[PDB]
């Protein structure tokens, strides 16, 4: 383990992450909306079941164009959530039950209500003018009408730049009309940013940052047009000009100094960036120790599986091995350097895992979810279960497209709706995508009962912000699963308690190889720590699955799996349905 730096322990390192959604954990007053009171109610659920950590998404003042990530004020509380007062009380209380803390910093881009911008965008000739990316039209065309400056595209759809008719300029957005892009080449804005978005929380005792969209602050100078790598599209992916742009990492080396700088008491601060798409250089370069930039990142290419790179809203094919190589991308760079990994699944941009990756059906969801926990249990890397992944929430089913609530959705099916038609095959397509890949399939409200019709998330005669999953009524739900000791919800407390058990080799474990690679069904894998070998066998189909265990000898012994324990035959070399063991060796 000493030729392997990254076996180096760190709180951060081993902290299990439970990721909260304000608007949809717990509604505390009845008016629909999850609050911070709510949150704070909880937080003994949370620690009861094996989390070390929490990171709650966006919860300041914002209009909620794009539900929290279009923030108004980074130093106040969106009203309906609480106070500032009730946001540190809440940190204290995640603090004394012996839980870190971490938040969401979004600062590629603010609200359009942010008061910076509201400056910016007053007149071309005051100090935040240039905080921004303002550029004039690139002329008018047949229609009258104002052309962007380049054709990018926006995240959720057409084009990536708003018209201003007061100053008669358009501004960079790459997300939604209202999130403007920070102009992080303006010196003043990134020390502003610091001082608001970073400094402000350091000062209220948070553990460590969710680093949104981190990637996309350096913009090729000149903004210009992208290739057109998508022929049925009238604009195009600003990745090569926006993704990983050449000041990304000198920004993140002095965001890190920032910080390093800005702490009062010496304590370890973690940073997780939404990183999106990187080399495994890039990610050396922004999680190596050494580097001062980032602990670790996310890396989006297994839950991509299954969708276009040209458009996430189009379906393609994939088999296992797709998958497995790309959830080891999240790992294998980390081997024998000092660089760190995430671990996960589900989080509030992703549908849930059970639809995409096991079998949602009534027969196979519980079985199937533990086989997902036990898979989860033996990664290398900072694991993170998202609210409703431990209770095995599944998709919702049959949805039309006007019950969404996600800008991503209604932004998306306008562009196509102007580029293609209402009634065309594109749209088709997307409204056959949107059913397994909405980002709304982890928003719908927690499930802590089967009470009707709000499931314990509000009371009875109160209106959720949004729809619930009709799975609450299934026995998917908090109540009910503490009382059924066969649930998803007390597996995945065995699990976390396994992983914790054994952190040398589940969190800290090296020299990951992959055995039989190919297989349609079988995931497995050998793991090393010192003496010690994990091995994985994992069955990701309804068949039976023979497997073998490389160098088999008596000293592999079960630790951990999802059938009945004292029903498995440990030796036997072929698994049962969804079913997954971990053995270790000493
Ligand atoms: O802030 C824009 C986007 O950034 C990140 O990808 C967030 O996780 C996502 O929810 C948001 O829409
Ligand atoms: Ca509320």
């Amino acid at each position: 383990s000493s030729a392997h730096p990254e076996t180096e322990p760190k709180w951060w390192k081993e902290a299990t992450f439970y990721q909260i959604y304000p608007a949809s954990f717990k509604d505390s007053n009845d008016d629909g909306w999850g609050d911070m009171k709510g949150i704070a109610s909880k937080l003994e659920y949370i620690k009861e079941l094996g989390a070390d950590a929490i990171w709650i998404s966006p919860f300041y003042d914002s209009p909620q164009d794009d539900m929290g990530y279009d923030i108004a004020n980074y130093e106040k509380v969106w009203p309906t959530y609480g106070t500032n007062e009730d946001c540190f009380a809440l940190i204290e209380k995640t603090h004394k039950l012996g839980m870190k803390f971490i938040t969401d910093l979004v600062i590629n881009h603010c609200s359009s209500e942010h008061e910076w911008f509201k400056e910016s965008r007053s007149s071309k000739t005051n100090p935040k003018r240039d905080w921004f990316f303002w550029r004039p039209p690139k002329g008018y065309d047949a229609e009258g009408k104002p052309i962007p400056p380049n054709n990018w595209k926006s995240y959720f759809g057409g084009s990536a730049w708003t018209f201003d008719e007061k100053t008669q300029e358009f501004y960079l957005r790459l997300f939604c009309s209202t999130q403007p892009d920070l102009n992080w080449e303006n010196e003043d804005c990134r020390k502003a940013i610091y001082e608001s978005a970073v400094g402000y929380w350091l000062d209220h005792g948070v553990d460590g940052f969710r680093i949104d969209v981190g990637s996309l602050y350096s913009k090729v100078v000149g903004l210009p047009d992208a290739p057109v790598v998508d022929k049925n599209s009238t604009w195009q992916s600003s990745d090569p000009y926006t993704l990983n742009g050449p000041r990304i990492h000198e920004f993140h080396q002095e965001m890190n100094q920032f910080i390093r700088n800005r702490v009062k008491d010496g304590r370890e601060i973690m940073t997780v960036g939404e990183m999106q798409h990187a080399s495994d250089e890039t990610k050396r370069l922004y999680t190596s120790a050494s580097r001062h930039e980032l602990s670790e990142l996310f890396n989006f290419s297994h839950t991509d599986v299954g969708t276009s790179p040209l458009f996430r809203y189009n379906l393609v094919p994939f088999e296992l091995k797709d998958w497995k190589i790309a959830l080891a991308e999240l790992f294998r760079y980390i081997n024998g350097t000092d660089c760190w990994s995430t671990i996960y699944l589900e989080n509030h941009d992703q549908p849930r895992s059970i639809t995409r990756f096991g079998d949602d059906s009534p027969k196979n969801r519980v079985i199937s979810g533990k086989l997902l926990s036990v898979l989860l249990s033996a990664l290398t890397g900072t694991l993170y279960v998202y609210q409703g992944q431990e209770l095995g929430q599944i998709n919702f089913k049959n949805w039309p497209v006007e019950k969404y609530e996600d800008v991503e959705i209604r932004n998306n099916y306008n562009a196509i709706k102007e580029e293609h038609g209402e009634n065309s095959e594109e749209m088709k397509k997307f409204l056959e995508a949107i059913a397994l890949i909405s980002r709304d399939h982890a928003r719908t409200p927690m499930q802590w009962s089967r009470e009707e019709p709000n499931a314990g998330f509000s009371g009875p005669s109160a209106k959720p912000w949004f729809y619930l999953n009709d799975s609450f009524r299934e026995g998917i739900n908090v109540e009910d699963e503490i009382k059924d000791p066969n649930s998803v919800l007390n597996f995945w407390k065995e699990a976390l308690k396994f992983r914790k058990a054994h952190k040398d080799i589940t969190v800290y474990g090296y020299d990951f190889e992959f055995i039989d690679l190919d297989n349609k069904k079988l995931f497995s894998f050998t793991k090393k720590y010192n003496n010690k070998t994990l091995f994985a066998a994992l069955n990701f189909s309804s068949d039976a699955t023979d497997f073998k265990i490389p160098n088999d000898d008596s000293s592999f012994k079960l630790e951990f799996g999802n059938y009945p324990k004292k029903e498995v035959d440990a030796s036997s070399r072929t698994l049962k349905p969804w079913e997954g063991r971990i053995y270790i060796s000493e």
